[PDB]
């Protein structure tokens, strides 16, 4: 198994690994023209070379960051606002009609509690799953292996640990059950 | 109205409209030159051509993040500091003397928590107001329609939902009193 | 003593003075270098220059925000993740095997909560210590004059405000105590 | 006719017409990403928006620099190196197999002898046309009016004032028939 | 006080071009050049331009990407026009007259070296002016050289080399250049 | 012997290989970082990735516009100034000493007069040496398989198509003997 694949995949990984260092550099030439660009469709069309998938009429305001950006899968109709980090290790998949406030941050890397298994910088990354219709204010860290529901709306500076139910605002940190939006 | 004039008003909008689609690119042209200064004294006369106001003695430290530059009116010796972030489709007004830390956040715009009320980016944006001698700490988020009091203090990582009472200190998310500073 | 030693050492200063602005001078001619570099020799090569220590096999992500840089020494195998924010007006030390996460605060600078004591921007800086084996979440804010205990780990989005003991797991804003990381 | 259309046909038009001016600041616009891309396939497409025609599997070496860019149609499986300028206010035709060397230049522009006709900066241009299977050299000159004869070949740092025949090869200043190619 | 580094190069003395004075020069004029060069708001460029020259005149125009070194020595009369990619060696003054055209990739080289090998080892440069009078043409692609003066209303040949003081009313070509016509 | 061998010993190849196209992309994005830095060290440091070799206290003014850059060495005390081109297919080897001006080009890369034989834009790339003590002026041409020896001197916009005897000034297109300086 290729570093590359066992990083996707949830287990451990070189980060020097060749093939990674690779995309990691493809990705911070993008990130730089799309972020010194002032023509809309030259970001667009360096971004559906950037990102895993880009669809169509979303939009993705510079500047932003990633660290592999082949990861990140993005939908229809998806905004997403000015001075965004994801870190991308692990598959980041976003839906239709999604909305991102600035700042927020999708942390699909992690570390362990204890000291002596982080001084190699070992890392696990898991997916983060955003569904359809989802609302996430501005300045959100979404943590690695969570899944956001549909038509769920996230509140500014939350910390999202664990699933959000859909049809649901949640709210702090770690994120809690705000109020149901179900009609 | 134009579709400028309804953002302006905190009315619904059309944001691919000429009109705010010549300002944003105005706003992101000025923005990357500002960015990348390395003379204060040209950094100061662009950052008086995008914005509406800048005061005298006043400083904006780069990186600094803004969708439209005009509706941002600051007063006389006073500091933003670096990496902030302005959705400005609605007036913002910073008053003389006032102290923003890094990385803040001030949202004039927000959107409807119905789902179905937000297939279309529909926004609406309200204004922000900062008063007279307000410190406001880093990582702060400020949602619309909000008014920071004169000589008030906003803790680190806070965020503001509703007006802030003058000669107050508030903290946390959302923001609650935490002393009066008074005399 | 000197402007620049009174600003090091805790007291008022003028910020600028000359010796004061010609680091920070010094600094933003780097930064834009760095932030803009596409070689990692090169990038590494220039936060040498920019920082007062950079140790072997350590690492800096781009983008990077700092006012002085110069105050900054950071020990070895220690990693550093985008978008981070050092006011670093007073010395902030890092150890060796740490790790901080995107979108971090540290800040060496404050203000008094009178106004009348903030107006010439008056400013106190207090040194940031993060000891060996650290790890710091996303979105953090360390505040100045505190010291994080060997092995310890704060959770993303705190803030803190007083030192952290060794061997321990930190949380909230402000930051308390979650749980000892000990055997 | 349209001020585009005259100029697309030689004749005189207004480089301040709404139309043309519209057309001059496109191409800045263009030629800056063009010269600044670091992306294969996107320098491509800038190239085709610029271009009035750019032909299959031909290839524009950056940096580029003309005035107009519409009024240049280059054919198929041409080759055009680095450093070129091109003067573009009237057509400039290239065709099939043609080899363009480094910092070759073409003038379609010139003006009156007589220094009281140049008080205006009055300018006459007049096209020119490279036929299928040229090699124009490095640091050469082609002046207003011209048409390179198919299978041709320009020396080095020459200047060509007049038509060149086909299957020739020409050099000097002005440019005299070296020998001829076909045999 | 005494001459400076500076003083000498503009002179046509011997200077060291390391200097401290030399290069904050260089490196204000390398800043400017690099932000007019990727300019794209017009009002923004001249103003820029402005810091660049020692003077740029009214109803006057410098097409990017324009190259020079030094940039305060250049001085540029009213209603001139300067086409693109032309390279400046401004050691010493050059001085653009009223109604000039100066044609792309045209070269001004104020600075020259001693063909004597051994007097070219620490880079040895002496720059003398360039001085371009009223109503001159200058075609593209041409070089001039250091100490030269084109007369009013002359007209330089595409691509020529101008190694002499150009008489006015007068059409040159070739290298180096020669006279082909009054033009009285 | 592989494509990159081919190329940069005079033999016809394939532009699009792998290994060519690799180091054409390295030289691209090295080219536009050197170019658009106001950092005279950095640029230099830069300089020292994209060339073969570059000597003590040497200087290459940009704008600098090349095709490989790793096929590049420049020795020591070398200066070459403002928007020089080269095309540099095969080897270009430039001694001490050296200076070069404006806007001068370099083409190791021809083709052939036969234009039956440019249809699929067949080149062959010959290498340059620039010897010691050097002085190159400015909008010169120097053409591929050119030696120019030690101590000699190229007048302004000369095309050199043939080697260059050592002591000497050469002007003209094409170069002729002006004078020697010995
Ligand atoms: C696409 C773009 O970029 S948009 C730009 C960025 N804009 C945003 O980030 C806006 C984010 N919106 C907010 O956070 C809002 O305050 C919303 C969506 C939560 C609105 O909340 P509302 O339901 O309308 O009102 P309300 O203030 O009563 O909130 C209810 C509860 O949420 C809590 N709450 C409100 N804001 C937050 C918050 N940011 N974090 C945690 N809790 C919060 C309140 O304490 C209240 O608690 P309760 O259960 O004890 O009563
Ligand atoms: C503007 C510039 O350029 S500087 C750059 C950025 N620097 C910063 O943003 C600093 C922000 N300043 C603050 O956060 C400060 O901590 C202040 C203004 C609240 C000072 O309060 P102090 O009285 O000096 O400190 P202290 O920590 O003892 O206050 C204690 C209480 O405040 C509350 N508190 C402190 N910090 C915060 C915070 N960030 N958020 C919410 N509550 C907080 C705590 O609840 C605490 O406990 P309590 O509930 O029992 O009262
Ligand atoms: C070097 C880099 O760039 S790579 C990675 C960067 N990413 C990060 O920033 C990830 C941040 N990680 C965290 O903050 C984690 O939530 C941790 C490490 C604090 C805890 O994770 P875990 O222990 O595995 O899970 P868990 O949710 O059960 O944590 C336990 C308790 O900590 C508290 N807690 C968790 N997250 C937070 C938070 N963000 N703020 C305050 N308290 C928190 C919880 O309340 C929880 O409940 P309890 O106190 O009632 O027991
Ligand atoms: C498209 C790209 O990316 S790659 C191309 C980059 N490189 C070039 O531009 C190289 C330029 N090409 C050349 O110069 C051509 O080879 C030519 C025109 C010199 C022809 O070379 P050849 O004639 O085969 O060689 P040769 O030197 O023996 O013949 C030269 C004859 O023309 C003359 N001559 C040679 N070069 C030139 C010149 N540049 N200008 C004018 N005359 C020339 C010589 O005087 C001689 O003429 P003469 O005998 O009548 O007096
Ligand atoms: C300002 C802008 O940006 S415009 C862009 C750039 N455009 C240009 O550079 C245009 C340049 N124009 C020229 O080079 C022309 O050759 C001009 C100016 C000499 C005009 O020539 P004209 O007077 O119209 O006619 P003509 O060609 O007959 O000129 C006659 C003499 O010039 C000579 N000549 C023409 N071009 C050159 C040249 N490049 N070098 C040397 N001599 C030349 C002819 O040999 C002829 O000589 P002769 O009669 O003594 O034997
Ligand atoms: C490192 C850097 O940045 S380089 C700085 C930039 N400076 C330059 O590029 C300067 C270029 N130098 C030249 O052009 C010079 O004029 C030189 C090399 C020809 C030297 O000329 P000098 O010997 O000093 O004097 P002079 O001008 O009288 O030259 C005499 C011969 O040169 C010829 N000549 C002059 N210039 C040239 C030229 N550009 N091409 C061909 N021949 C020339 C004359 O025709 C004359 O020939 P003749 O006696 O056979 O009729
Ligand atoms: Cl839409
Ligand atoms: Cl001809
Ligand atoms: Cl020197
Ligand atoms: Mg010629």
């Amino acid at each position: 198994m290729s570093e590359l694949e066992k990083m996707l995949k949830g287990e451990h990984f070189d980060g020097a690994s060749a093939e990674i260092e690779a995309l990691r550099s493809q990705a911070g030439r993008l990130k730089l023209e799309i972020n010194q660009s002032l023509d809309e469709a030259e970001r667009y069309a360096l971004q559906r070379e950037l990102f895993g998938h880009l669809g169509h009429k979303s939009c993705v305001q510079p500047p932003f960051h990633c660290e592999f950006g082949k990861t990140i899968r993005i939908g229809d109709h998806t905004f997403i606002n000015m001075n965004v980090v994801m870190l991308d290790g692990a598959p980041i998949t976003i839906g239709d009609h999604v909305l991102i406030g600035p700042s927020t941050q999708f942390y699909t890397a992690s570390h362990s509690l204890d000291y002596r298994r982080r001084q190699a910088w070992e890392t696990i990354c898991k997916p983060i799953v955003i569904e359809d219709d989802v609302w996430i204010g501005g300045n959100v860290v979404i943590n690695q292996g969570v899944t956001i529901g549909a038509r769920s709306v996230v509140a500014a500076n939350s910390v999202v640990n664990q699933d959000v139910p859909p049809d649901t605002l949640v709210g702090g940190t770690p994120a809690r059950i705000l109020r149901s939006l179900k009609d």
